[PDB]
């Protein structure tokens, strides 16, 4: 998909062995390759992982955001998603927007 044509497989590779011992957001854009791809790019990762193209990445969705990359992945724990969601969820909706997810991968 447009996930495995934007990143490496060998990098979500290394990003979800990383989360074994626990995710954490900045470990993980780092290592899958998120943080170094275009505002466009960004935009498109994020219509990928909004599975019901709501518009936002909602609570439901961020404890599946490991699963997006590799459909066999762990869920999120409760303590992970809700660390996740701090970071990202800048307007207090707790929901993830374009404009948060662009911010989330480039300045943190
Ligand atoms: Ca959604
Ligand atoms: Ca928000």
């Amino acid at each position: 998909s447009k996930i495995t044509s934007i990143l490496n497989p060998a990098d979500i590779t290394k990003a979800l062995e990383q989360c074994a011992a626990g995710f954490h957001h900045t470990a993980f854009f780092k290592a899958s390759g998120l943080s170094k791809k275009s505002d466009a790019e960004l935009a498109e990762i994020f219509n990928v992982l909004d599975g019901d193209q709501s518009g936002y990445i909602e609570v439901e969705e961020l404890k599946n955001f490991l699963k997006c990359f590799s459909d066999g992945a762990r869920v999120l724990n409760d303590k992970e998603t809700s660390n996740f969601l701090a970071a990202g969820d800048s307007d207090g909706d707790h929901k993830i927007g374009v404009d948060e997810f662009k911010s989330m991968a480039k300045m943190t």
